[PDB]
């Protein structure tokens, strides 16, 4: 496994866990200067991102995570949820509806 990453993924999760969402995204944004195109790292982000109440900005972390996960069905699943929801928080029930049907057959 990839230490660099992986510490600040799990750094990350135990800021999340603790309710800092704040340093939670920076220790992602951290993570993302070892790995630009890792998409689980864009995953967590997009989560920490919508779990602030930042939908919109989620939905393209998600977005971008989504065009790395290529050949990787559950992390697509998992992101096309993530795209659902934020596009629910957004008003936006048709386009949660279409990412859940992709999320289900990927």
């Amino acid at each position: 496994l990839d230490g660099p990453v992986l510490a600040m993924l799990t750094t990350a999760q135990q800021q999340q866990g603790s309710g800092d969402l704040n340093s939670a995204a920076a220790s992602l944004e951290r993570a993302q200067r070892i790995a630009p195109r890792e998409p689980q790292v864009l995953y967590r982000l997009a989560q920490v991102r919508l779990a602030q109440g930042d939908a919109a900005q989620a939905e393209q972390v998600a977005r971008r995570g989504l065009s790395y996960a290529n050949g990787r069905p559950a992390l697509q699943a998992g992101l096309w949820e993530l795209i659902a929801q934020a596009r629910e928080k957004q008003g936006d029930s048709a386009g949660a509806a279409l990412a859940r049907q992709k999320a289900k057959v990927s």
